[PDB]
Formats: structure tokens, sequence, C-alpha cells
């Protein structure tokens, strides 16, 4: 399409400064002695003074940041035995499984549930008989 | 022509002066007042304000190139969609179109008018039982 | 080790014994029935 | 391992057996009391 | 980790004085005769 004339409306204001940029000397004059005042030493230590205080404070307050950073070292130290015992209880989960769990605790599940459920079934049959012989 | 050149060797060009030896006691600068220095400084400073506007022309010329490439590719795209569809017809995925076109709609129309006609017949049996 | 025996690995027996107690309470309230 | 198998085995197994034995004998005493109430 | 950027926020204010520290002589001037008053004998016996 014939769109994007944003490179194009600059053109009548980009030839303009090229016209009035270098054809000046028949139109103007070189006189009148304009004074120039440019920045003595007080502006130089202006340029240096804010610059040094903005890092003077930012190395004066390095102590509290560093105090944080050797506080959390000791926070890690007091957190470490917890993490060690937490790591230890991770592996014995699979560790105790090979020892007793694919083993004796399955026998305890069998004997301590199925047999006592059979005892419950006998108690229900008994109590139905006792219900009857009370009702009889 | 897209070149992020670098930022530092442009910001020194605005703070750079050669300081050649123009002699005093000549007619190059007669009164040697401090005005011709101002002319030669501001006119030499307004070069870069042409430079970055030419960079704007570079941007828009590239974007015109980009959207033109897209437009020509969209011209070419129906020539891909055709012979894509010829791939879609000479294979066996016509079993999508003929089976999903055939069975559901034909059974829907037949069962619809069958249900409507049996319901209408039940209505007429009801109506004759009303009449007689 | 007492924590890992008291862990979820025990708790089939824990919910088991609690269900047994609930069943005995069910028996006693059926006596009341 | 004599820590883990012995401290895993004996205390918990004896606790569960003696617990349900005490509960079952207490329940049986309750049923004897209940039948003495009923009759 | 990528922590402890306290050695790093000093950087834009440590290149800055290195920039404006030794490139001064096209930008400033050497004039005006600042007086310096420095501590006679009375401050010495102070």
């Amino acid at each position: 399409e014939n769109d994007f004339k944003y490179f194009d409306d600059i053109r009548p204001f980009l030839d303009e400064i090229y016209k009035t940029r270098e054809r000046y000397t028949p139109f103007y004059d070189d006189r009148a002695d304009y004074n120039t005042n440019s920045k003595s030493y007080y502006d130089y230590i202006s340029r240096l003074s804010k610059l040094i205080e903005v890092l003077a404070r930012r190395i004066w307050d390095y102590d509290n940041e560093l105090k944080k950073r050797f506080k959390n070292w000791d926070d890690l130290m007091k957190a470490f035995p917890e993490q060690a015992k937490d790591l230890f209880r991770g592996w014995l989960n699979d560790g105790t499984i090979d020892s007793i769990i694919h083993d004796e605790f399955k026998k305890y599940s069998a004997g301590l549930t199925s047999a006592f459920a059979l005892f419950k079934v006998t108690e229900m049959k008994q109590m139905n008989d006792f219900k009857s012989e009370v009702k009889d």
C-alpha cells in the first residue's frame, strides 16, 4: 500500500535545516562579542560532591545489608539440623519398606484385622442368638 | 539496514572539538569577536539532527518493505491453499466429508419426519375418537 | 523412628481401630434400640 | 538395625494386642452387665 | 544464586566519578584566584 508517510512529512522540515544550515554568511553578520560564562571550580565540585555523597551514604549503610547477610548465615546454621533430620526421614521411608514392611507388618495386617473381624462376625451371630433367646 | 550501532561513540561527537590554529591578525576573522564561533558551532551541531531523521526514514523504509513482503506472501497464499485442498481430496480424508455429510443428516431427516408423521397419525386417531 | 511408625504407615490400624470402636458403639446403641 | 526392628516390633505389637484385649474384655464385662440388667 | 548486588549498584556511581574526574579541562576554566586561609599560630596552640 501507499501508507507510512511518517518518513515523508519529515521531508519539508529536513530539507529546511539543510537549506538554512550552511547558506548563512550573505544573510547574517559576525559582530557584537557575545560573552560566554562556563562553569568555574564551584560547579566542578558540584559535579563531584553529589556524586561522592551518593556513594558515601551507600557505603555507610553497607553495614546493615552485610548484617543481614551474616544474619542469614546463622539462620541457615540453626535451620540445618532440621534439614538434616528431614533428609534422613526421607530415605528410611523406602528404607524401612525393604526391612519389615514387605514382611511381618503384612502379617500383622492379616492377623490383627481379619481374625478380629471374624471375632466380630461371631459376636454378631452370638448377639442375634441372645436377642432371640431374650425374645423367645 | 537495521544497525543498533552503539550508544557511547555518538555522545562524544557532540562534545568534541578539533581546535585548529586559526591565526589572529587576518581577515578570516576580522574583529575576532565571539560570534563566528557561535555560527560555526550551532551549524555544525545541527548535522546530527539531520542524521537521526534519516534514521527515521530508514525505519519507515524497512517497515514498508516488511508489510510489502507480507502482502505479496498473502497474494501467494491461495496458490498454497489450492493444492493443499488437492492433497485434502486425493487422499482418504474424504471419509470425513462424505460420512459426516451423509449419515447424520439423512438419518435426522428420516427419523424427524417419521416421528412427526407417527405423532400426527396418533393425533388423528385421537381426533377421530373425539369425533365418533 | 517412633514418628515413622506413628506415620501414615500405621494409620490403616488407626482408622481400623477407630472403625472398630464405632462398630462397638453401633452395637451398644442397637442394644438400646 | 536392632534399634529399628526391636523398637518397631515389640512396643507397638504388644500395645495393639493388649489394647484390643483390654477393650474386648471390658466389652464382654459390659455385655455380662447388660444381660444381668435385661434378665 | 544471583544475589548480593551491593557490589553492583555502586557501579553506575563508580564509573561516574571516573568519567567526570579526569576529563575536565575542555569543560571548565582556570581563573578567578580563590583565596586560601589556613590556620595561623593561634590554631597551632589550639
